[PDB]
């Protein structure tokens, strides 16, 4: 007599079948459309509108967005009102999924802000990233959130595109490892991850946000899909978000081959796909696959729902409201609707929502769960591990805590240089470089600060003050780079050089920043430049014209403390680049995993700083090789690698090859951390393959003078290619194993053979 | 009793069967490998080596290259020796194909040099290009050549790549029309064309010569293949050359899908495919599909010959010498060899070579066939029709033949600015801008010449002389641009900014050229800039800071006379751009036929010349829209278009729609020529398609005040797409017809509907 779907002990598929058979067609439509908390919650006052909750639950009640910059109790209270309404005032009581952003911290004011993804990928520390994700899930779940819109497992393969910072770099393997760990950390709370943006999104034409992508099926399977497969199938993500683009002319939101044939029929994915925000309308408005004005809502629904895009996100025209009419007209098979709903319900059952619909903590516990010291300490630790040392001439770094230090530049103080996907007014809280350097030295050194310039201006009126600061100091630290905006300022249109919908046609420093550096170097004071940015910057004259060069991708709220830890030697920098740096925007793309036959062609030309021209061929007056390659990063210590050893030389597809190498820290006094990287070369292939691929790594702490044996496993099944019949095969033959300190700095090699 | 293959009256397929059944395996191998005239001809002395001819005919005798910078009689005599040896000293007497380059003129000294392809495509005059090709074939056949290595029907879709100049622009339709006409003109002589480079070659990664191409099958079929289909199938080209690249990871030289499934099984191509020069070795050396050192010649042959690449070009390791061993070992089916040989023989029979093996004229007739006044006049006419007027402020142009005129700049005099694929020392003959301007004015104007700068230097020591020339003149013409090299200097490594193996990471003027222009403008003398180049140049400040701006892609030997014809008003410029011009190399790609959802996104930023920054989004500080779009070009006259009329509004796939529009020349006095362009929009599609596509045009001469009715046919069968099943369909629905003066300057529109 009680419904079987309410029984926690019944197998999930039986619960899904029982619930689906009780649902009206309107109740099915409602599970597939995303609502919004502001449908019942006034964003300024927090005041409740029942009529709005009734409508939202009826028409778009399966899940709703909560990413507004409001007090914690507005979110907790109005989420509770929604879950209570569902239980008391609907027949079936299907609990809502409650969605927000988490990219590099729970998107609510005064929560912990971690460094941006492109930066924490430079840690090469997926276990530390899993701890971050567990703390983000702790913070989110405290307020009643049960779904976060991450990770991004897109690859940074088009450096003009504004969302490079949101990715884990250009490499499929590193992005897949980080996405697996991030997904696992979030879902350890029974909160759903949302792997995005499926698939092939982040190589837009011209670098423009949402522009179409040129590519074939071999590139899609070889490069784009692996990070998705690691986060979705291996970590068991409960949801996916499809993308805005077309890939070889098929919209991602309407691609049956990717969303159904690969994702379900090949991989066996069990759960649901949502569109991106207004991605449904784009089928007509951007792609012209239907009438745009007025929008053909039926045509949108008939394109995307049968393709395998189960859920329509807000931000569009709510085209799926046509489902009732389409099923009643015989234009849409009820089985397609039932499959979509089943996917959403399956995730909600497995998450535990029917047994625990509202997971918020009481108000008295929020300060014990959100912005804890454990989370702030982890923010500092992970930021510190992400900093990449690019140059260090004649032991300029680390700095002594003595004498006088100039701290110069627009990114040194006055605002926090956060990446995108932070809440409004975040930039007014956190540790700046100046704050961290002043705290580090105390009364032992004099700090001479000068802004030098505004990041958004070519005005040089601040230079004389900065030159005076440098001249009165023993060393100068100059902090410059790119900037983004928070989730109100970005969409209001305030100036930026990176972030969603902020694309660039140049990677050089903007405004007076490069001339500011030149003015300080020209004092003859040793000058340490810190790049504070969301993507590569092209200024190759910095490598040999400064005393040291440090990369800190957009910081955590502890950014200046992490930076001072490295600058003063309390931490030996250990980061390695997650993305290759070109010499110029004219040299793109620059990824390290180019196909054999790319990049290494001919001789490069050069333009001397005095204007002399030295003509070459690839290019006439420039260089297509990376300025700094994927995996690059220096240390205050030096590392010497021994002979590479394999445990097995003659293997099957079924085998694991363990790579062993002894690494010695040859420094006289300082412990350091090395990221040992393993690149695999498929020496002879039946189709053209990537020249080399990262397939393992290990980050190892090595005391001064000590030797550590580093072991890295290679699963042979993971080393295959997509052959001329579009089948995945590990072909018999030789595989080279290249071991070293970057994708170019190879210190040893070995070979094994697949039979 | 006499062999059937010798009977001219026997059907070609019976001749092929009879000859093939008489051939040894070595004789079959020899038809599939390209020899070289220098195997028997000393390039310096012309002296004959019989032993060399015997070997070359035995091992690689089907065809041979003759592109060396030698006297006419060296070519004629040593070709005759080869054809005579074949007839007297081989069993079967299979006549040789005799190959050279023809791109923009027969590649031998003192033959007619036409303007480069990217330039003559701006004529939008395929009938005039067919007359050029007929004259190139007259010149080549005079010396015993029977095969030319063109046309290039690649598209200029990557502006960094050095071979943009060799193409007919970025548009499939225009490139297909020109390639059809060029092929037809050559083959009217019973000389074979060689359509190249099949397929998808000219979008290399990073812009680098021979680098791999990312793209899908829909892009390949939609954009890359159509120009090939027009030149190959509609004009009946007797040969094709495959390319150096990989496309989505399949080498073009080893692609069974393109070379066999599309080219033969879909299209029904009857003839042969050659590799490019050393393209066979690349299967191992660049693509790593086999051992490189020592080269696995068997593996190369097993990859490319069965794929459909019949003939191995010289410049590699002559891998096909393994055919005998491979057939004898049972590794290569004799039927694959027999099919390849049959394709070569079929072309040789159809050409008429067995009846006429040596087509050279006698020496007494060479000056009546090569470099005739008819050919030189056509060179001037076609060059003049190719010049594009970009700007003309306040009737600066045309110039009067009075007063004083300054002629300034590195490209104004001292060398001819020819494109690539000219013979060694060509640059010392032809009409420079200065030569043409001095000839035009005679004693009616004073010409003040100054070089101003060297194209390859930032030295400004010549500026004072040029400023003095400008100040003493009423108007200044400044000639700058890019440069290439001839077929000895290019491969010797001399400096260049365009041409095969000369790729660039910037499109801005090189060296002191832009500062030279600024120095002349700053005199206050009206300044007319002529861009003399092989591809777009990015200098947007020229549009509104000069008096006039003229584009002349690399000239003919009559270049300065054609330029003076336009500058002084004897010809009203009529060219339209074959390729879109971006604002910056950071904005690429820039083709006009982008897919719906590309390019038109968001708001553009700007950097003022005073350094003020104006932030946008696409891009933060730049503009992804073209500076000048495909099809752009001004006139001294103005044109007013009437209403667009269609003869039929309701059509089938079988129908032709004729577009009619009245065009009036509204100038007070001057006749002018307009290129009326017709763009088709498929308003609603089942897959994402190009936003608009050129599908017809007509170049029309209109006297001042006159109205002409222009009629352009559209074959509805040509307006389809490649659907989600990769089938070509013309889908029922609306097609917009946009008529105008460029791809952006649309003056009228109409709609028809397919049933
Ligand atoms: O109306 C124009 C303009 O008016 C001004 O008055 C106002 O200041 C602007 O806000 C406004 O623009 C719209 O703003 C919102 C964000 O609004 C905040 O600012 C005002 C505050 O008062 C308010 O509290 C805030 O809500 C933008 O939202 C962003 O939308 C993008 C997608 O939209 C962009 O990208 C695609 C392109 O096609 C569009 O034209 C472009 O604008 C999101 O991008 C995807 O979003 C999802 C998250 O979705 C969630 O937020 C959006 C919502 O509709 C949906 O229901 C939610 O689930 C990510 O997970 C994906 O990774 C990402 O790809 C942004 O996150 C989102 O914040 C509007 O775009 C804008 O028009
Ligand atoms: O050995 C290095 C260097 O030594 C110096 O001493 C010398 O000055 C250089 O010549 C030399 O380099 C080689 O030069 C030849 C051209 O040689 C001329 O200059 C010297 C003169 O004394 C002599 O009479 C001349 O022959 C180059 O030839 C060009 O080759 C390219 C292809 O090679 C390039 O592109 C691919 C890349 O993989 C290579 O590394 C790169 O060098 C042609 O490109 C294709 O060629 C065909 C035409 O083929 C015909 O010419 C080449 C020949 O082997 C073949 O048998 C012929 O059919 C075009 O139709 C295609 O469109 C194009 O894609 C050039 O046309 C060709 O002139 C050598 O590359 C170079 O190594
Ligand atoms: C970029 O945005 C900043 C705001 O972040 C603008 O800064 C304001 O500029 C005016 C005059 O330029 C000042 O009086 C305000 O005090 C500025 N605010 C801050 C926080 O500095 C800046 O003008 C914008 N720049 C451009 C070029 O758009
Ligand atoms: C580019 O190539 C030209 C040859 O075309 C070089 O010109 C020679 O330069 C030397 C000294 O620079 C002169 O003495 C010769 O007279 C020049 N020859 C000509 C024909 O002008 C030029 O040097 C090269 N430039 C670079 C930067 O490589
Ligand atoms: O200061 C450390 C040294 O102690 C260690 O021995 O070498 C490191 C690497 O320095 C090289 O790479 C960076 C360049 O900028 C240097 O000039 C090189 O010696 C240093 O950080
Ligand atoms: O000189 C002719 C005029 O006679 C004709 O009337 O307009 C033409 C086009 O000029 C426009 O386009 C080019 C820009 O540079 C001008 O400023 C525009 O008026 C002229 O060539
Ligand atoms: C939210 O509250 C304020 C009143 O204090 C109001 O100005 C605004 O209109 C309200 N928003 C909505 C959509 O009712
Ligand atoms: C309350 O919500 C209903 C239904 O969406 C809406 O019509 C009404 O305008 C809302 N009132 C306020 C004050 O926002
Ligand atoms: C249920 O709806 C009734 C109005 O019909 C309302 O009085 C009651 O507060 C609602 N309860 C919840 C928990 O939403
Ligand atoms: C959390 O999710 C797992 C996996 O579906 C499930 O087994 C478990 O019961 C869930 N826990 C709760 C408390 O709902
Ligand atoms: C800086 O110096 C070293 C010279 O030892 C060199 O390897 C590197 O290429 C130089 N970097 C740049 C950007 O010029
Ligand atoms: C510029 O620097 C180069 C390289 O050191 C040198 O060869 C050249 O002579 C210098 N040029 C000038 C014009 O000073
Ligand atoms: C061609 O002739 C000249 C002799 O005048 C000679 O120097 C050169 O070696 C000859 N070439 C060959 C390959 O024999
Ligand atoms: C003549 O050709 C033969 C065969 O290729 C070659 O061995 C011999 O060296 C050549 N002699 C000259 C003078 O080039
Ligand atoms: C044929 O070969 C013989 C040498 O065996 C030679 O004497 C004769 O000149 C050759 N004839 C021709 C036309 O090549
Ligand atoms: C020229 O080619 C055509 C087409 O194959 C052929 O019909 C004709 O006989 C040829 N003419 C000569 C003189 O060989
Ligand atoms: C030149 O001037 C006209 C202003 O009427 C404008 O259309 C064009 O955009 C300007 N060109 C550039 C390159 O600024
Ligand atoms: C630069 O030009 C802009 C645009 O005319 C003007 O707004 C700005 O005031 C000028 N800037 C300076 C610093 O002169
Ligand atoms: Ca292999
Ligand atoms: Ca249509």
């Amino acid at each position: 007599e009680k419904p079987r779907y309410k029984d926690p002990s019944v197998p999930v598929e039986e619960r899904v079948t029982d619930l689906l058979g009780r649902m009206t067609l309107e109740e099915k439509m409602s599970q597939l459309i995303q609502g919004d908390i502001t449908n019942w919650m006034n964003e300024t006052t927090g005041e409740f509108n029942l009529t709005g909750l009734e409508w939202s639950t009826k028409m778009r009640g399966g899940m709703f967005y909560v990413g507004y910059p409001v007090p914690w109790d507005y979110i907790a209270d109005n989420v509770k009102k929604a879950q209570d309404y569902i239980l008391q005032n609907t027949t079936l009581g299907i609990p809502a999924i409650v969605q927000t952003e988490s990219l590099h911290g729970f998107l609510i004011g005064n929560a912990t802000i971690y460094n941006s993804p492109i930066g924490f990928a430079c840690s090469f520390n997926p276990e530390l990233i899993e701890k971050m994700a567990r703390l983000i899930g702790q913070e989110a779940s405290a307020l009643g959130v049960n779904h976060v819109m991450g990770p991004v497992v897109d690859l940074a393969r088009e450096l003009r595109f504004g969302r490079v910072e949101e990715t884990y770099g250009e490499d499929p393997f590193l992005a897949g490892e980080i996405g697996y760990h991030y997904t696992k950390g979030i879902q350890s709370h029974n909160i759903s991850a949302n792997v995005k943006h499926f698939v092939g999104f982040s190589q837009p034409e011209q670098g423009l946000n949402t522009a179409p992508v040129h590519g074939g099926e071999r590139y899609l399977r070889t490069t784009w899909l692996p990070s998705f497969k690691r986060a979705i199938m291996d970590a068991g993500a409960w949801s996916i978000m499809s993308a805005y683009h077309s890939y070889d002319g098929i919209p991602a939101v309407a691609d049956y081959h990717t969303l159904t044939e690969i994702l379900r029929e090949e991989w066996g994915y069990k759960y649901w796909v949502t569109s991106d925000a207004g991605a449904s309308d784009r089928v007509c408005t951007a792609f012209k696959l239907c009438r745009a004005d007025p929008i053909d809502k039926e045509a949108v629904t008939l394109a995307i729902l049968p393709a395998g895009n189960d859920v329509e996100m807000g931000g569009g025209s709510y085209n799926f409201e046509t489902i009732i009419d389409l099923v009643n007209a015989g234009k849409l098979d009820i089985e397609i609707v039932n499959t979509a709903v089943s996917r959403v319900l399956r995730a909600k059952f497995e998450m535990g929502l029917f047994e625990n619909p509202y997971n918020a903590a009481p108000a008295s516990e929020w300060n014990k769960l959100i912005h804890t010291q454990e989370a702030v300490d982890l923010a500092r630790e992970l930021d510190r591990e992400s900093i990449v040392l690019l140059e260090n001439h004649d032991n300029a770094l680390p700095l002594k805590k003595s004498g006088s230090i100039a701290v110069i530049g627009p990114m040194a103080h006055g605002f926090m240089n956060y990446g995108d996907y932070v809440v409004y007014e975040s930039q007014y809280r956190g540790v700046t470089p100046l704050d961290g350097i002043k705290a580090a030295v105390g009364d032992k050194a004099t700090i001479n600060y000068a802004q030098g310039c505004e990041r958004w201006s070519n005005d040089q009126s601040g230079f004389a003050e900065a030159v005076e600061a440098a001249k009165k100091s023993d060393v100068a630290v100059v902090v410059v780079g790119t900037w983004s905006r928070d989730q109100k300022e970005l969409w209001a249109g305030l100036n930026a050089t990176t972030g969603a919908h902020v694309d660039v046609n140049s990677l050089s420093l903007v405004g007076a920043q490069a001339p500011l550096i030149k003015a300080i170097i020209d004092t003859g004071v040793p000058t340490v430049v810190v790049l504070s940015s969301g993507k590569p910057i092209t200024e190759p004259w910095l490598s040999n014209n400064t005393a040291a060069l440090v990369q800190q991708f957009y910081p955590s709220e502890q950014g200046g403390n992490a930076l001072a830890d490295v600058l003063f030697g309390d931490y030996n920098p250990s980061g390695k680049l997650s993305v290759s740096f070109p010499h110029s925007v004219g040299d793109l793309p620059i990824y390290y995993d180019y196909l054999n036959s790319a990049r290494e062609i001919g001789d490069a030309g050069y333009i001397y700083s005095n204007g002399t021209l030295e003509f070459g061929h690839q290019y006439a007056l420039g260089n297509p090789k990376a300025w700094y390659p994927f995996g690059y990063g220096k240390s205050y210590s030096s590392f010497e690698y021994g002979a590479v050893k394999l445990d097995k030389t003659n293997v099957t597809e079924a085998d694991t090859v363990t790579v062993s190498v002894d690494v010695k820290n040859t420094d006289a006094t300082r412990e350091g951390t090395e990221v040992v990287q393993v690149y695999v070369v498929d020496e002879v292939a039946s189709v053209v393959v990537p020249n080399r691929l990262l397939k393992g790594f290990k980050k190892v702490v090595i005391p001064a003078g000590q030797t550590k044996t580093v072991e890295i496993p290679l699963k042979v099944q993971d080393l295959g290619l997509w052959n001329v019949r579009m089948k995945y095969v590990v072909e018999p033959g030789a595989f080279g194993v290249l071991v070293g300190s970057s994708s170019e700095d190879i210190r040893g090699n070995a070979t094994f053979y697949v039979q």
